[PDB]
Formats: C-alpha cells, sequence, structure tokens
C-alpha cells in the first residue's frame, strides 16, 4: 500500500518526473506502468519466502525493479533498459539493522560510480 | 582500478564507516574483504556478457553486492545479510541515460522505503 | 484507477442510473457488481497482449463488458442480456488516432440504428 | 438493408467523414470498403444464431466491426486498427430493453474512457 | 473496496488505535497486516457462495476475522488469539433485514457479556 | 447461567425488542426459542475443548449464534437467516485483553460496515 502513483525522477534529484499508475496487484506484488510517444516505463515490486528445509535457516527476499522500453525506429530494432535491487535476510531479524544495509548501498552508488561501472572498470 | 580500499557506511550518511581491501581479481570480477571478531564484511563487483545469437539485441549486465555474515554463538547458528543491484543495457547504448536511470533508482530508495518494504507493503 | 464506482445509465443519456461497485481485481482485469431483488448487474474490464513471434507485428486487446442477469421465475428459466466492445492496436501506435476511431464507432451507434440491427437487415 | 453507402466520421462528431460502398451481401452479412493513397477502410455486419441442444434458452447475435489498414512505408511494415461491438440476447425477448442496454454502453464510452484503456487503467 | 487502511481500537470505543495496511486481495478476499516488537495484527475478509444443489435455495457466506499473535519469549512458545463473525443469507434477499439482524448481534455483545462467556457459564 | 430470557433488539439500539425463553441446556450448551405467526427465533451457546496435540499449546473456543426462520408462504419455500461469532484463545490467558479484542471486533461492525459488506465489497 505504497500509494496510487509511483514517481520516477530520471537523473537522480535532477528532474523529469514520471508518475506511474497501478495496472495490477496479485500475490503480494504490484504493477506500475505509463506509456509515452517514444517509450514507456514499468515498475515492479515482489516479496517471497524460500522453500522450507529440515534444519537450515529460513529467509525472506525482497526486490524492486525498473524497466524502460524504446520502440523500434528506422532500421534499429526494439530494446530496453533495466535496473533492480534485491534484499535477503532471515525471518525474524531486526528491521533496523537490515535497513542500515541497502541504505548504505544506495548512498554508495552515485553518478561517478555508475559511470565507472559502465566502463567495465571492475 | 576503482580504488584499493572500499568504504561501506552502514546507516547511510553520517553512519559508521567500514573499510575493505582488495583480495583477488579473476574472471572479470573483483572481491573485497574485512575480518572481525564477531562478523565480517565482503564485497564483489562483477561484469558479464550474454552469448551471441544470430539475430537479437546484444546486452551487457553489471551487478554489485554487499554481504555480511555473523558467526555462530551459543545456540544461534550462522546467518547472513546481503543487498545487491544489477544494471542491464545494450552494448552500443549511450551511457548517460543508463546512468540517469540508475541515479533515479538510487534516489527512490531510502529509509522510509526500506521500512515500508520490510513491512511487506506492495 | 477508473474510480471505485461505475455508473450505467440504462436507456442512454437522460435514463435510469445504476451504480456498481468494484469487488475484485486480478490478472489485469476489474469487475463491478450490484445486487437486485429480480436481476443483477456485472461490469468487467480486461486487457491482454499477444506474445512475441520472430517476425510479426505485436498487438494488444482492450475489452469492456456489460451483462444483465434475470433470476428464473415460474416457468421461465434463467436468461441474461449482454453487450461488449473490443479494441485492438499495435504496441507502439499513437493513442490519439485509435481514440478517434473509437469515438467514430461509438458515435455511429445509436437508438434508431440499434433498432435497425435488431431487424436482421445486414 | 442499411443503404448503399456507409459513413464513418473519424474523431467522433468532429469531422473527417469517409464514405464506403457495398462490395458484397451474402448470408446475412454485408461489407463496405474505400481505398485511399496511404490507407483503406472496411466495415462488416453479421447476424447469427447458436447451435441448439436440449432444454436451454436460444440466443441471438449482432456484430459490427470497423477495420483500418496502413500500407508499408520505409522500414515499418503493414499494420491494422480495429474496433467492434457484439450484442447477445434471447429469441423473443423485448426489443426496447435490449436497445436501452447497448445504447447505455454507447453513451458510456468517450474520449476520456479510451484514454484510460490506452493507459491500461482498469 | 473497503479502503487503504483498517483501524482496530483494542478495548472497544475509547481505547488504543491500531492501523492496518493492504498486503493482498486476490480471490474476492482481503488480508491485512502490521508488525510490532512482541506481536502482530492480521485481519482478513472473505466472500463465498455455497454449493449449488438443484431445486433448493442458494445462500451466501460473508466472513470477517481478526488475529493477534505474540512472539515467543523464553519458555513460553507462540500463541494466538482471534475473534471472527459470519453472516449467511439467501441470494436475492433484502439487505436491510440482514443488516438489522447483524446489528442486533453486535449490540448484544459487550463488556459484561464477553466477561460472562469467558467465564464459561452456558 | 445467563438467565431465563434473552433479549434480541432487531435493528440495534432503539429497535424492536424480542424476548426469548430458555428451553434446554445439557452439554455446556444453552438455547432459547420463540414461535411467531410468520417467523421464529432461536439462539444457542456452545463451549468446547480443542483437541490435544502432543507438546503444543491447548486452546478453547466460545461460540454463539442467532437463527431466524420464515415459513413457506405460497410459492416461496423455507428460508433462514443467521449471524454468529466465535472466540478462541489458550488456557490460562488473561481474560480482560481477550474481552478487549472482542470489544474491538464488535465496535467495528455497524450500519455502514454491514451495508458495504453485504454488497460483496472486499
Ligand atoms: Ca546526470
Ligand atoms: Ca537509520
Ligand atoms: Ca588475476
Ligand atoms: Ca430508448
Ligand atoms: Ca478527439
Ligand atoms: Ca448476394
Ligand atoms: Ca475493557
Ligand atoms: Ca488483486
Ligand atoms: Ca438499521
Amino acid at each position: 500500500a505504497l500509494g496510487d502513483t509511483l514517481t520516477i525522477t530520471l537523473g537522480g534529484s535532477g528532474g523529469t518526473a514520471k508518475v506511474l499508475r497501478k495496472i495490477n496487484q496479485d500475490g503480494y506484488t504490484s504493477e506500475y506502468y505509463l506509456p509515452e510517444t517514444s517509450s514507456s516505463f514499468r515498475a515492479k515490486v515482489r516479496h517471497t519466502k524460500e522453500s522450507v528445509k529440515p534444519n537450515q535457516v529460513q529467509y525472506e527476499r525482497h526486490n524492486v525493479e525498473f524497466t524502460e522500453t524504446v520502440y523500434a525506429s528506422g532500421s534499429t530494432p526494439e530494446f530496453v533498459r533495466q535496473a533492480y535491487v534485491v534484499i535477503r535476510h532471515k525471518v525474524g531479524d531486526v528491521s533496523a539493522t537490515v535497513s542500515d544495509l541497502g541504505e548504505a548501498l544506495s548512498f554508495y552508488l552515485n553518478e561517478a560510480l555508475y559511470g565507472k561501472l559502465i566502463g567495465w572498470e571492475s
């Protein structure tokens, strides 16, 4: 129950806000979508357990995903851009400590690191 | 390159800083390590390319993850925490748009979003 | 979106108004309902997209459905009345032109023409 | 027996009227067609029963569809635009109600609705 | 289409307020959730139609269910506490009468009566 | 040990009073009855142990139901109305918090909630 719209601000805090709408909601998941003249945006949210095992620990998994598709033009076919995050932690763990992670990762990644990553600079 | 030491600031800005070190670099990927008495920190950065197929678009993938492990104490067994992201785009795509999408995804996620997401809100 | 309530004005403009309520949402579909002592109202909205084929044009379908149900009384058994529309167009098409075609189809249909169509003359 | 020409006013009551001509009349069915420099129009009208089998109500069907095609230009291949309505009701039913329903549906659909469906809102 | 949040006031009117959130609603049902340090709240709403058997009346079930669970602390293991209501009526009945019966049931229940029932006096 | 007469006020507070009479009580169960010219009223109360599972918590249930019957009149056959609630919790628990949960459930249901719930809203 995050809201009726999801706002995507391309270029970080730069600007160019996009406001997606629910399209679907099933199985603790959500669909967001919005089309434009030359492309479209899609947002996805999921939650899930892992299969129970006799004596190993039980975990829960979360992820969020963004996707953009650009329609074919000229002789160039159709292609998409994607970007998503995942979090995995044990059942019953402390919320604040797991929240420290993920947030640390988000603070880590910024424009320069994204540029370096694009350059295969491991 | 990307640096010899990586800093993880648990809790985002103004938090506690942990510094890792290079250990290995094989198979287009590199990993970082830091040991401690009660737990440890590890990081990996990897790049990969999907196989060529006679007629479809060719894509590149970037993945970055954080892992934290807690050693068993008393009755409590081993357990772990992770959090990672992936970026996927076509080989010839302009880098700036991919960077902008990644910056948007980074900006969206923050403490309130992580709390709600742990709350199983979809 | 589309609102929580859906209004049917039986008999076109200036007629009798019925107000259905949403009661479900699954599989990219929505359903509306209303109880009556002698009948019942349904309303359904469905969306669909065809899968990808090697070299073909990809299409999507939009459907809107109205149904009337009358409970069996005396000798007369159960029977229903129904009326629905469908829209189909390609993934990257321009919305405005499809909308204009839909407006044309809606404007062509009217009371006298329905009375003619029930007359079996092609 | 609708007439020797069928008129389609693109954009609803706005303007841009097209005039098709009958091409055929076979088996309770009719066709209309009109060629142009870069596109064509076509309309069809059909009526049918259903297969009978023991102790059920017997039903009727009226179908009307609009079809629009655009010829290949440059790299972009051919594609079509379609929009059609179907009416179903029982033999011997009262005509005025079957028209009041159906004309209510015609009144419901307009610019805003078609925009919503193209937006995938349900 | 109840709403985006549910309010539970423990101890009847004038008590402590608790706010639940959407997590899911697929099969005409709904489910709510909220976590706490030592407990969690869950609320679920269901609709169902009883099995059809020829030449007999048709009925409808509506169910509303509250659950509260407390996490184990030492020797004491998990244990749970729920209270739920059910309403059954025939299809096509009058809403007002069923509502009045339910209101009478609700008005009969109160502080003293729950104390008596938990006192086991038949 | 409730008493000799149970009062049902159809329509909640300020409604029409109906006084029932005790008829029987054998197995920790009690029921009340009243006949009428066109209907009939009945109430019941039950208590029971849940089955004992080796090395798990032990639970007990309190149940109460209202039933309303309308005799066949001409074409219309027999039909009935009901409304009942159930309480479950473990042995040795504190009665007052359980009363509080029942109080919350009872306070939630009222005019509007019943009106919307009978409309199949979920
Ligand atoms: Ca930028
Ligand atoms: Ca924090
Ligand atoms: Ca190496
Ligand atoms: Ca009319
Ligand atoms: Ca227009
Ligand atoms: Ca002919
Ligand atoms: Ca109290
Ligand atoms: Ca759903
Ligand atoms: Ca009332």
